[PDB]
This record gives structure tokens, sequence and C-alpha cells, in this order.
């Protein structure tokens, strides 16, 4: 549930329609922590199980508590492995359309491999969802070299993460209804609009 590798472990030959790679928060567990896997059941309903490939960032990232006071949020190690990561779902499955999220450190990580992407492969992310984005304040809710109108961000009335502070209140955790419903809503509305039907 918590750990998805189906990019890493995927091929050309079975490659899917639509690749999610997913970003999660200090300490949490598997490659997906919590809010990974309630977005990737909304999408293999959209898309069916074949329709869609769920990858959470291993690798390199720890997610370290104390990663997050790095200059970016998160360390370079990180963003390389993320990088690693939309490097590969182009290699493997160029016809795919990408779309990607994160978690506090996650949506850190996800906004920096985005803005240090190859404008060719960053053209194929339809779409990311940011929840307690660390960075929000910083980065004027946004991710740098991206389209805003391709990007949400979900921050909570109280979650101080948003505003500028590395301060955890009970609202930085309470983001699992949005993961549920309007996180993955969107994605896939992105996705559409570039795919159709
Ligand atoms: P994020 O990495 O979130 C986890 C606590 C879930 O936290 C920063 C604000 C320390």
């Amino acid at each position: 549930r918590t750990t998805r590798d189906d990019l890493i472990n995927g091929n050309s030959a079975s490659c899917a329609d639509v690749i999610f790679i997913y970003a999660r928060g200090s300490t949490e567990t598997g490659n997906l922590g919590t809010l990974g896997p309630s977005i990737a059941s909304n999408l293999e309903s959209a898309f069916g199980k074949d329709g869609v490939w769920i990858q959470g960032v291993g690798g390199a990232y720890r997610a370290t508590l104390g990663d997050n006071a790095l200059p970016r949020g998160t360390s370079s190690a990180a963003i390389r492995e993320m990088l690693g990561l939309f490097q590969q779902a182009n290699t493997k499955c160029p016809d795919a359309t990408l779309i990607a999220g994160g978690y506090s450190q996650g949506a850190a990580l996800a906004a920096a491999s985005i803005e240090d992407l190859d404008s060719a492969i960053r053209d194929k992310i339809a779409g990311t969802v940011l929840f307690g984005y660390t960075k929000n304040l910083q980065n004027r809710g946004r991710i740098p070299n991206y389209p805003a109108d391709r990007t949400k961000v979900f921050c909570n009335t109280g979650d101080l993460v948003c505003t500028g502070s590395l301060i955890v209140a009970a609202p930085h955790l309470a983001y699992g209804p949005d993961a549920r419903g309007p996180a993955p809503e969107f994605l896939i509305e992105k996705v559409r609009a570039v795919r159709g039907s």
C-alpha cells in the first residue's frame, strides 16, 4: 500500500498511459507515506489499474527531518533521485503523460526537481499537486519554471509551514480529505485535457 515501484518495475512493452511520481513527507513510511496511496486509488479508478503507473520517490530520498533546513528544503541528492525518475519515465514511455505530487519536504523536493528538469520532459507534466508546501511563501505559491495553471497547492488554515516557518501543528497532519478527493480530481482533469478520450 505505502510502497509502489510501478515505473521502476515497468518496461516499454507494458507502458501505462499515465505515470504519477510522488514524494512523501519527512519520516513517512514506504515511498508513498500517508497521502500517496489515496491519490493512487483515485487515479486507478479513473484510468484502469493498467492505465496508470504509481511511483514513489525512494532511493537517495530518505525524508530526513534535518534536510528541511538545507537551502532548497531537501538535499541535492534527493533532487537528483526524483529528476532521475522523470528521466526514466521519459525513456521507458515517451508517449506517457506525467503527473506529480509531494507532501511537506516532498513538496519542496517536487518543486526543486521540476524547476531543474529539461524543458522537454517538464512539458509532459500535465499537473502537479502539493500539500503542506514548505516553500509556499518563499516561492509565492508556485513551482519555479512551471505553469501556475498546472499547479495546485493544498495548504490548510493554520498550517504554519505554508507561512514560512518549520513548525508542525495539527492542520499540517490533516490533508487526507484533499488527497482522497480534490487532489486526484485536479490531476485527472489535467491529464484528460491533454489526452481526452
Ligand atoms: P514535512 O516533511 O512533514 C512530515 C512531518 C509529515 O515537515 C516539515 C515541516 C518538518
